[PDB]
DNA sequence: CGGCAGTACTG
DNA sequence: CAGTACT
DNA sequence: GCCG
């Protein structure tokens, strides 16, 4: 990164302007944040700023203040607030918009939180793993997790094929949470396997909380035994093998890499979801789908990039 | 002016 | 539905 | 916030 002391700096007004809940503003910082990090020389003028896709005025603004005096004043002015919406932020289940509330309603710190607030099931569970959500795990570790839910999901159907996806598929060495695809090759007996895969991954422990539980998607929280384990984030989707590509090529990533890849089909009048690229989709001039259109076959991840028009790239070059 | 990805799940 | 989450 |  040729322009640490600039993007250090716009980071932390990007993360301000999440949490306290303008979504828009702060995706055009981090747009920007990104495109910085991927030019290779020190931006050194405002007209170099402007050069840059994802840089306008008021960014090239802030660009030539930090160069010219090594500081952003607007840093200066962020709400005293920040720091406290973004520790509650970081419970898992809750928002901008429940952080803003407990922050509305006197809450100003987790014991506040724990000893005042009313919790849902999902909020409860992320509080009590508040420290251990928000550390990774060397890659090794997410292996074994990767490996547990396999062998627990062939010694029901031996045909059953699990692939760990996210950071872990783009070859991080840590992880922030294991994100686990699985399918069946003949089509038809992925379904109903969660009751007897989710219960036989709690008989002796490993699965200890439940966040979510839907018919194709599970997020959950685990812990390999042993001393020394910390519990982690666990996600599992079952999906039919029509879907097995679009479904790899969505739980792979990075996000940043799906919403890239997503907008660039609905410019060439398709649309992309873990279900299926589409095509012939007819929206509204809203960007909205008001047609279906007709999914296109994709056996496989390097079929969608064809499709679109696009180079393969391998898992690790979608790291965005 | 207005989209900025597309979807699942919860209550 | 609004909110939160996933990549 | 940026961009078409
Ligand atoms: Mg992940
Ligand atoms: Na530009
Ligand atoms: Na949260
Ligand atoms: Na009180
Ligand atoms: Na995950």
């Amino acid at each position: 990164n040729h322009n640490l002391h600039i993007t250090e700096k716009l980071e932390v007004l990007a993360k301000a302007y999440s949490v306290q809940g303008d979504k828009w503003r702060a995706l055009g910082y981090a747009k920007a944040i990104n495109a910085l990090k991927s030019f290779h020389k020190p931006v050194t003028s405002y007209q170099e700023a402007c050069s840059i896709p994802g840089i306008g005025k008021r960014m090239a603004e802030k660009i030539i203040e930090i160069l010219e005096s090594g500081h952003l004043r607007k840093l200066d002015h962020i709400s005293e607030s920040v720091p406290v919406l973004e520790l509650f932020s970081n419970i898992w289940g809750a928002g901008t918009k429940t952080a803003q509330m407990w922050y509305q309603q006197g809450f100003r710190s987790l014991e506040d939180i724990r000893s005042q607030a009313s919790l849902t099931t999902q909020q409860a569970i992320g509080l009590k793993h508040y420290s251990d959500f928000l550390e990774r795990m060397p890659r090794e570790e997410a292996t074994e997790i990767e490996q547990t839910v396999q062998k627990a999901a062939q010694a029901f159907n031996s045909g059953l094929l699990c692939v760990a996806c996210g950071s872990y598929r783009r070859g991080k060495a840590t992880c922030g949470d294991v994100d686990v695809l699985i399918t069946h090759p003949d089509g038809r007996s992925h379904r109903g396997i969660f009751s007897r895969l989710l219960d036989s991954l709690r008989q002796e422990g490993f699965l200890t909380d439940d966040l979510v539980k839907g018919e194709t998607k599970y997020l959950g929280v685990c812990r390999l035994p042993g001393p020394g384990r910390r519990h982690r984030r666990l996600d599992i989707i079952v999906v039919p093998y029509s879907e097995f590509a679009c479904a790899l090529l969505y739980f792979t990533g990075s996000a940043h890499f799906n919403r890239s890849m997503r907008a660039l089909a609905k410019t060439k009048g398709m649309s992309l979801s873990e279900h299926a690229l589409s095509t012939a989709v007819v929206r509204n001039t809203h960007g909205a789908k008001v047609g279906p259109g007709r999914v296109l076959p994709t056996p496989t991840e390097k079929d969608v990039f064809r499709l679109l028009g696009l180079p393969y790239r391998e898992p690790a070059e979608r790291d965005w």
